[PDB]
């Protein structure tokens, strides 16, 4: 594995979506990780739909909550997810209403890295692509992140209330990092990306609950 990976240098990314006043975090990561292999696999980045998700996802709770290895499963059995276009964002609840004729990717499953394993979870990046991932995010200091490596003792791991995308990995002044992409628009963060410590005793818990599909 590299000493640092980032795939959005390898076109596996597209760019920061806003979730707005729903909680459908959860949507974004996994359509995330879902752009990513759907890019691995045919060569081509299309905008996955997050809101195909929130509304036919049953297992979770639209944007009232909800996990991506729900997601994943569903984009398995519903044999497809609709393009973002097809099936655009919103961001309320609403009936399913997904169609097979803006169907834009397939699922064949998902893996879990083993919890709290960031050494795990380095390699699962590496090899994969974009992985999903859960943080605490409550934390004032998050909310207003601007630059650097994101560290604060206060974070708990135990406190997985927020979805995000791990799109690679690298080092800065002696602070190891994890590549995040956000949900919270470009006018969040750093244009919505924000680097988080990476090998700190699992800081904010970014390895307790990562996933990535499988196409
Ligand atoms: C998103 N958006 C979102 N997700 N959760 C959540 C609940 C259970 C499990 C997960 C995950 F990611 F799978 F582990 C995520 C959640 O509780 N909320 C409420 C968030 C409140 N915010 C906390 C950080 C500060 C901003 C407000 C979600 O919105």
């Amino acid at each position: 594995a590299p000493d640092s990976v980032d795939y959005r240098k390898k076109g596996y990314v597209t760019p920061v979506k806003n979730q707005g006043q729903c909680g459908s975090c959860w949507a974004f990561s996994s359509v995330g990780a879902l752009e990513g292999q759907l890019k691995k696999k045919t060569g081509k980045l299309l905008n996955l739909s997050p809101q195909n998700l929130v509304d036919c996802v049953s297992e979770n709770d639209g944007c009232g909550g909800g996990y991506m290895t729900n997601a994943f499963q569903y984009v398995q059995k519903n044999r497809g997810i609709d393009s973002e276009d097809a099936y655009p964002y919103v961001g309320q609840e609403e009936s399913c209403m997904y169609n097979p004729t803006g169907k834009a990717a397939k699922c064949r499953g998902y893996r879990e890295i083993p919890e709290g394993n960031e050494k795990a979870l380095k390699r699962a990046v590496a090899r994969v692509g974009p992985v999903s991932v859960a943080i605490d995010a409550s934390l004032t200091s998050f909310q207003f992140y601007s630059k650097g490596v994101y560290y604060d003792e206060s974070c708990n791991s135990d406190n997985l209330n927020h979805a995000v995308l791990a799109v690679g990995y690298g080092i800065q002044k002696g602070n190891k990092h994890w590549i995040i992409k956000n949900s919270w628009g470009e006018n969040w963060g750093n244009k919505g990306y924000i680097l988080m410590a990476r090998n700190k005793n699992n800081a904010c818990g970014i390895a307790n609950l990562a996933s990535f599909p499988k196409m």
